[PDB]
């Protein structure tokens, strides 16, 4: 059971190479080609969601899930999922 106030974000790799994932000031695990990895943070707020060649100012609201599509050299897409 996740604690109330926490937030989730999916680092989706839409490219064909490993991407370096890091949200805000936290270094996260790399994501495999055409793969994805779910991450979570206790403290909600606005963070810089860097995913390899992409970097989006993804705001993480409390008690909410996010899916971030990172497409190197293409167009990224953030999806909110309360």
């Amino acid at each position: 059971q996740a604690p109330k106030g926490s937030a989730f974000v999916r680092a989706y790799n839409a490219g064909n190479s490993e991407l370096d994932v890091s949200v805000g000031s936290t270094s996260l695990n790399d994501v495999a080609p055409l793969g994805s990895s779910d991450f979570k943070f206790l403290p909600p707020g606005s963070y810089t969601a860097q995913v390899g060649q992409q970097s989006l100012p993804v705001k993480l609201d409390p008690d909410s899930y996010y899916t971030l599509v990172s497409q190197p050299g293409g167009k990224p897409q953030l999806v909110a999922e309360p």
